[PDB]
Protein backbone atom coordinates (compact mmCIF):
# COMPACT_ATOMS: atom_id res chain seq x y z
CA UNK A 1 0.00 0.00 0.00
CA UNK A 2 1.63 3.53 -1.04
CA UNK A 3 -0.54 5.77 -1.01
CA UNK A 4 -3.34 7.77 1.53
CA UNK A 5 -2.45 10.01 4.90
CA UNK A 6 -3.38 11.01 7.76
CA UNK A 7 -6.49 13.48 6.96
CA UNK A 8 -7.37 10.56 4.12
CA UNK A 9 -8.23 8.36 6.75
CA UNK A 10 -9.79 10.49 8.65
CA UNK A 11 -12.53 11.05 6.02
CA UNK A 12 -13.07 7.12 5.89
CA UNK A 13 -13.27 6.53 10.25
CA UNK A 14 -16.77 9.67 9.70
CA UNK A 15 -17.79 7.10 6.60
CA UNK A 16 -17.12 3.96 7.97
CA UNK A 17 -18.75 4.33 11.12
CA UNK A 18 -21.07 6.53 9.63
CA UNK A 19 -22.91 3.33 8.83
CA UNK A 20 -21.26 1.49 11.57
CA UNK A 21 -24.57 0.83 13.73
CA UNK A 22 -22.87 -0.99 16.94
CA UNK A 23 -20.73 2.32 16.46
CA UNK A 24 -17.64 -0.15 18.02
CA UNK A 25 -15.90 0.69 14.78
CA UNK A 26 -17.58 -2.39 12.46
CA UNK A 27 -19.85 -2.13 9.77
CA UNK A 28 -21.64 -4.82 7.30
CA UNK A 29 -20.59 -5.76 4.13
CA UNK A 30 -23.91 -4.34 2.23
CA UNK A 31 -23.06 -1.03 4.28
CA UNK A 32 -19.09 -1.12 3.32
CA UNK A 33 -20.18 -0.77 -0.63
CA UNK A 34 -21.66 2.41 0.66
CA UNK A 35 -18.95 4.27 2.61
CA UNK A 36 -16.86 3.16 -0.38
CA UNK A 37 -18.45 5.15 -2.91
CA UNK A 38 -19.21 7.62 -0.12
CA UNK A 39 -15.50 8.40 -0.20
CA UNK A 40 -15.67 9.82 -3.70
CA UNK A 41 -14.88 6.62 -5.80
CA UNK A 42 -17.27 4.31 -7.47
CA UNK A 43 -15.39 0.83 -8.94
CA UNK A 44 -17.68 -1.94 -10.40
CA UNK A 45 -19.08 -5.01 -10.02
CA UNK A 46 -15.82 -7.36 -10.60
CA UNK A 47 -14.07 -4.95 -8.32
CA UNK A 48 -16.45 -5.78 -5.70
CA UNK A 49 -16.35 -9.61 -5.50
CA UNK A 50 -12.24 -9.13 -5.12
CA UNK A 51 -12.62 -6.83 -2.32
CA UNK A 52 -15.04 -9.14 -0.90
CA UNK A 53 -13.50 -11.75 -1.75
CA UNK A 54 -10.59 -10.96 0.13
CA UNK A 55 -12.54 -9.89 3.41
CA UNK A 56 -15.64 -11.87 3.10
CA UNK A 57 -15.40 -15.11 5.21
CA UNK A 58 -19.01 -16.55 3.13
CA UNK A 59 -22.29 -14.72 3.63
CA UNK A 60 -22.20 -11.82 6.15
CA UNK A 61 -19.70 -10.62 8.74
CA UNK A 62 -18.89 -7.43 10.61
CA UNK A 63 -16.14 -5.61 8.91
CA UNK A 64 -13.45 -3.67 10.69
CA UNK A 65 -12.30 0.18 9.98
CA UNK A 66 -8.61 -0.88 9.89
CA UNK A 67 -8.81 -3.84 7.62
CA UNK A 68 -11.62 -2.08 5.44
CA UNK A 69 -9.14 0.30 4.71
CA UNK A 70 -6.18 -1.66 5.20
CA UNK A 71 -6.87 -3.28 1.77
CA UNK A 72 -9.31 -0.91 -0.13
CA UNK A 73 -5.85 0.48 -0.63
CA UNK A 74 -5.46 -2.02 -3.06
CA UNK A 75 -8.23 -0.61 -5.36
CA UNK A 76 -8.88 3.40 -4.62
CA UNK A 77 -8.98 5.84 -7.59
Amino acid sequence: SSNLTEEQIAEFKEAFALFDKDNNGSISSSELATVMRSLGLSPSEAEVNDLMNEIDVDGNHQIEFSEFLALMSRQLK
